[PDB]
């Protein structure tokens, strides 16, 4: 009944993905931010088609919230949650990473968020610190799901078999296998974004046995420029995350019994 509250004004410019832009809307009377990802369709409607379908099951304090789409011709119109802290790239200090209690907490933001897609049966397949938002009080929002897809259906896992994700952040077994469980994907992926957390650096380009940062992790060599300067504890739950067959990579039920993950390091918001 409200007048104008429907209208929304485009403050700026948020990031430009490469399949189009994202801006910020304010809202005309009320003056709430929500974020607005414009994608043009003629350059893909079942890409689309399936991440809207995908957002609207979405429903956890650390995943990206969908409030709705607009059609409007060939310029689709995804109203999405506005994270005003930006990216957790951006929070990652190049060849340092970032205080360990951080790291730690938005660790642990982070697994509660893929419990939970797990948990509906979806995979995202493209975890990293660019689909990683923080909102204003720096709780971690899991984004953008263009490249998510449901792995568990009426209590039956489907094997995946489509390559996507980014290059550092793929799991091995994509590389290696035709078939493959999703579950563990994530789980590894989650595993670089630590490592890069920790080290401000990305361990090798690919999880192949040709590159050969990844071959010395395989052999051991922790004294090396991006685990040598993680420290024990975090070092040793990295060990179990990045392991290269995926049936004996640690599972995230074991990963919230870890020693690290429970180790107390870092106080509340100063001052509650
Ligand atoms: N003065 C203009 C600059 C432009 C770059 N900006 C960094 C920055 C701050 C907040 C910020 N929030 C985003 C968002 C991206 C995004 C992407 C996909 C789904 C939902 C959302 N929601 C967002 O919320 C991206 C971003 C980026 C700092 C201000």
């Amino acid at each position: 009944a409200v007048p104008f509250v429907e209208d929304w004004d485009l403050v700026q410019t948020l990031g430009e993905g490469a399949y189009g832009e994202v801006q910020l809307a304010v809202n005309r009377v009320t003056e709430e931010a929500v974020a607005v990802k414009i994608v043009d369709m003629k350059r893909c409607p079942e890409n689309i088609k399936k991440e809207i379908c995908i957002n609207k099951m979405l429903n956890h304090e650390n995943v990206v919230k969908f409030y709705g789409h607009r059609r409007e011709g060939n310029i689709q119109y995804l109203f999405l949650e506005y994270c005003s802290g930006g990216e957790l790239f951006d929070r990652i200090e190049p060849d340092i990473g970032m205080p360990e209690p951080d790291a730690q907490r938005f660790f642990h933001q982070l697994m509660a968020g893929v419990v939970y897609l797990h948990g509906i049966g979806i995979t995202h397949r493209d975890i990293k610190p660019e689909n990683l938002l923080l909102d204003e009080r720096d709780n971690l929002k899991i984004s953008d799901f263009g490249l998510a897809t449901v792995f568990r259906y009426n209590n039956r896992e489907r094997l995946l078999n489509k390559m996507c994700g980014t290059l550092p952040y793929v799991a091995p077994e994509l590389l290696k296998r035709r078939e493959f469980h999703a579950e563990p994907v994530d789980v590894w992926s989650c595993g670089i974004v630590l490592t890069a957390m920790l080290a401000g650096e990305l361990p090798w380009d690919q999880p192949s046995d040709s590159c050969q940062e990844y071959s010395d992790w395989k052999e051991k060599k922790t004294y090396l420029n991006p685990w040598k300067k993680i420290d024990s504890a975090p070092l040793a739950l990295l060990h179990k995350i990045l392991v290269e067959n995926p049936s004996a990579r640690i599972t995230i039920p074991d990963i919230k019994k870890d020693r690290w993950y429970n180790k107390p390091l870092k106080k509340g918001a100063k001052r509650p």
